[PDB]
């Protein structure tokens, strides 16, 4: 039991049923926190995750919601307050992406990604902070960004823009609510072994290509990101606000410049 | 005039009838460019701007369009090509802002600012790049950002996000289209003396407050931003792509840290 | 006992007798590590710190050395290997500063600060990595930077340049030695309650002025920085290399822009 | 010529006889400036450069000096003032580099690179600013950095540190002296086709390798960097201070992330 101060804190996690969201759900369970798992699409996956959280030593519910719908985010935070009594840590983790040459990217496709990856995190952040301010709680927000808030990403201009935006959103909220003890940070994962990438990583030629862009030489394990989230949510990170903490095996250091 | 390579280049400027947009229109007029002035609703200002460009030594048309509307952005670029025969430089300058405590900011208000400031520039950049790619033109995109792609902005989380987003958008498109000789850059204006800012800057105490945030000690003249736009659009900047060039009198250098 | 993996690791800390170096010495003692405290000037202070480390549950020696002298840094690392068997975590924390209008700053004064703050950290980093590479150890380097690797600092151009340099040094070493599992990171403290600042902070007008530049509204406690060092040295930060982790209460977010 | 405000301005350039330094000397010559060419030991190249400036349309002197020596930097700025009457633009361009595994890099080798690349520029900037402050001149400093103030560089940890240091140096001086109208900026060149680089760039495979790191697909011409220097030195950049302007054909945008 690492961060004893996390025990019984209420942690909401959008997209908490798979990948990084699930890894963070589990980790906060290992810290004996009260995890609220948001999911959009697949209850069976969310139920399987709810179980892991409970087994890990935590308490958990699942809540269906589309992060692009204001009522759903408001509902999610309200449900967390109903079920567990309060809110302590808000983790905006939901995200989508798809490759399209930028000059061929449709407005609807651009909007889907912006709506999901950035605006969803804004709504999440807003609702949590609103609750924190009204109830004098020194709460915590973790926004799930990407190396691509810094690394440009051709074929993924919508994704890159969404994370560049998330960066300035996080930094603004951190500055604006710092005097109230509310901290807001980003995590920036590199290439992580999650469902989204499972396709690419099966192709041994593609897996090696991805690996050649990671200086540490391996694709990240999702628990390596959850460890960063645990730290940032904890009182160990008490003087840490408005940062992006990259967990990327060195990827933002320019892989093409390796000796 | 200064940049001879700008002579007869077709330059589209969203929000080109007021403030920075207008100053750029005139400057490109001084370079004998052919300017396409986009405006939202105030035709008189647009027409006013139209003649300034002509009087400075260039050609100019005006075209109504709301950058939150895809058809308007598409129509703007199509009109530019119809009227002047081609497109060389695309300037996404339209922007809106308003102060709201962030936890109180409505979804509609957030969207209006994102849609205008970020999505509008995506749409403009896309339509321009599409034309450049289709016609093998080594064209140029300039996106109007702000010191607030770097400086966070309490009460303006939508504005800050929109420009942070615009930075990665620009950087991505510059990387993606660099092999085609298409350059894409941001300009980052600090506090500028634009018509819109006349309200705040008339008041001596508000003017001093703003000036205290500026290490060079004066509010920028719109022509100083237009000078950056002209440089970036010209072949003088031929090896410059994917950058943000701040014209802010030092504002991004943290004004609270000036010595006593 | 938070980071169980730190127990019995060898941690060298330049300038470990006072301020942040001392706070980190103590913290790694609380993790039951083997702390090597470097000091330049004042044995009595270093002895007082050695005691705190031992009391906190760790083992400790003190080693005199000037970080601007190559032989002293080489000696320090060699002494750590003699006394404790190996090296695991190298923390380059020594630093000096003084205000001078830049156009009046002497070359000797510029050099003292560069030599101390940057070159000392290079020598530290070099000697540790050399040991890591030769002995196949997945070691760790923490370089003590500052908000001023990012915030410019008039009257302190030597200091600012030294930390801007430290940033690219850290990033280069992180990239270069990533394939060997050696991680290299910076910590960037803001205004911290340490000896260097004790003068300024006594003057209630100056203390409030400094506080008005911290969004979180308080001057940092040195243990808040030591918590960051503990994290980064630990296996929790396994996928984290080449970063600067700012612990600054929001200072890098532009204090003049607070609402 | 282009920047009429540069006519008769006194421009000092360290390492001004070869490569980027030379290209800047010539460009400022084209603007009818008065150039002061610093060189380390090769007088013939310096004299060669001297006549190019004159032939391009400017005045020029040459002055020997090692930037690791304080007296040489001091003498350089003093000579410029003696000969031409004043100083307007200071360009710290001298730089050295060599590849060494970092854990094997000697203290002497580290120091040579820090002393030349970083400390030399501090000394040049200091001497220029001192003169500007003493004589109420709204002067200009340009420090020659590199993409490697942002892009880390295995085997060149000394070079990377020196330019990372140079970035905060420039930013600090810009903040500190902005109230006096003195602007201080970095230029960040990518891979450039300078005499020194002729060795690597003759070999087809090494040329292709380097070109593969450049999104625009070509090695920069020294004149493209000189174009940036001219812009930054001129009053066109009047509101631009404390920035790094990368002229790198997109290199800082992460070339490994270009699409297939
Ligand atoms: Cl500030
Ligand atoms: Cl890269």
């Amino acid at each position: 039991h690492m961060y004893t101060d996390l025990k019984d804190k209420v942690v909401v996690i959008t997209g908490g049923s798979t990948g990084l969201g699930r890894a963070m759900a589990v980790r906060f369970g290992q810290e004996e926190a009260k995890v609220v798992i948001n999911y959009y699409n697949n209850e069976e996956e969310a139920l399987d995750a709810k179980k892991e959280v409970e087994e890990a030593g935590g308490q958990a519910i699942i809540v269906q919601g589309d992060v692009t719908k204001e009522e759903d985010v408001v509902n999610l935070v309200q449900t967390a307050i109903k079920e567990f009594g309060t809110l302590d840590v808000m983790i905006n983790n939901a995200g989508v992406e798809n490759p399209v040459p930028s000059h061929e990217l449709s407005l609807d496709n651009w909007n889907k990604v912006i709506d999901t990856n950035l605006t969803g995190a804004f709504l999440g952040s807003r609702e949590a902070i609103k609750y924190f301010v009204e109830n004098d709680i020194k709460g915590n927000v973790i926004n799930m960004s990407s190396v691509h808030e810094m690394i440009p990403w051709p074929l993924f201009v919508h994704y890159a823009a969404s994370k560049g935006g998330m960066k300035l959103m996080t930094e603004t909220l951190a500055l604006e609510y710092a005097p109230k003890g509310i901290r807001v940070n980003n995590i920036g994962p590199g290439a992580m072994n999650t469902p989204i990438n499972a396709e690419k990583f099966a192709d041994p030629v593609q897996r090696a290509d991805v690996e050649s862009m990671i200086p540490m030489g391996y694709i990240g394990k999702p628990e390596e990101v959850a460890a960063v989230a645990a730290f940032l949510a904890s009182s160990q990170a008490s003087y840490v606000t408005g940062i992006t903490l990259f967990a990327d095996g060195g990827m933002t250091k320019y892989p093409s410049f390796q000796a």
